């Protein structure tokens, strides 16, 4: 059910980024109804079985905010995947480029650099939730939902993705018990059983809140790993960011709730983010 193109077609420009299991290319693209900019994953691996594993649900992965897959290139070797290309890159450096300190790393032509708004905030909440409100419906669960796997494109468009440069760039969001866990935005019962569910990503989603609303910052960026981890499972929350309106609080306290079913719904979290979103259009 996987789309093929061929390597023709695509053409290489420059390396972006390398995970553990390949390298990521900016590519030019032609034919995807004409020269398209795309994000090419070449496999460095057997592998082979994993790669088709990968490609079939990715294939069946289509929304609004998951990052589009466009199919393989099995003509040849390496063996290529296919993605769109998010001129922004990554949401976690996005919100740093975009927070209270972006008049001094803005460059000299850069449009109207300053920190992102309240309205902008929760356009970008919004666009995770519903890609996440997809996922639950699916019975999918992320595992590794962060700012950092997210991209950000052209008009504020925010989508969902899972990448092997985040673990790479991030290394640092990851704790080795090899399985490299990012236990900052991870609930007590995942830290300390290794149980993920759609309520394991709900909690993720209200650390992903915080990091918007911090405009990029670590959760528990004060403590080590180890503090963290006891900070988490005691039941410790992630102070109030100063950019966050109380009522977005209220959102991350209903993420954060001890007991994986006392907290809220995905959709519930979207619809009052967007009733929030929609009640700030105008002023
Ligand atoms: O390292 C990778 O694996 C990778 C990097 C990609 C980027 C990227 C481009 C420019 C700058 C970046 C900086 C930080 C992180 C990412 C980027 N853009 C697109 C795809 C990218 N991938 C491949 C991939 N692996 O999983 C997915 C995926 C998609 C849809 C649903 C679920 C998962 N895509
Ligand atoms: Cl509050």
């Amino acid at each position: 059910c996987v789309h093929h193109i061929k390597r023709r077609d695509i053409v290489l420009k420059w390396e972006l980024g390398e995970g553990a299991f390949g390298k990521v290319f900016l590519a030019e693209c032609h034919n995807l109804l004409d020269k398209m900019l795309v994000a090419v994953k070449a496999l460095k691996e057997s592998a082979r079985q994993d790669f088709q594993r990968e490609a079939e649900l990715l294939t069946m992965l289509q929304h609004q905010h998951i990052v589009r897959f466009f199919g393989v290139c099995t003509e040849g070797r390496p063996l290529l995947m296919v993605f769109e290309y998010m001129r922004h890159g990554d949401l976690n450096r996005f919100l740093r480029s975009h927070g209270p300190d972006a008049k001094l790393l803005a460059g000299g032509e850069d449009v109207a650099p300053g920190p992102l708004g309240l309205g902008q905030l929760l356009a970008v909440a919004s666009q995770v939730a519903a890609g996440m409100v997809y996922l639950a419906g699916l019975h999918f669960v992320h595992r590794d939902l962060a700012t950092r796997n997210c991209l950000v494109g052209q008009g504020l468009v925010v989508k969902i993705g899972d990448f092997g440069m985040s673990r790479d760039i991030y290394s640092t969001d990851y704790y080795r018990v090899r399985t490299m866990l990012p236990i900052r935005w991870m609930p007590p019962e995942s830290i300390l059983y290794r149980k993920f569910t759609t309520e394991s990503d709900v909690w993720s989603f209200g650390v992903v809140l915080w990091e918007i609303f911090t405009y990029g910052k670590q959760p528990w960026y004060q403590l080590s790993n180890t503090e963290a981890i006891d900070c988490i499972t005691q039941g410790r929350e992630l102070e109030r960011p100063r950019a966050c309106p109380p009522e977005v609080y209220a959102i991350m306290r209903g993420c954060w709730q001890r007991e994986p079913q006392q907290r809220h719904s995905i959709k519930d979290v979207h619809a009052r983010l967007q009733a929030l979103a929609q009640a700030h259009h105008h002023h």
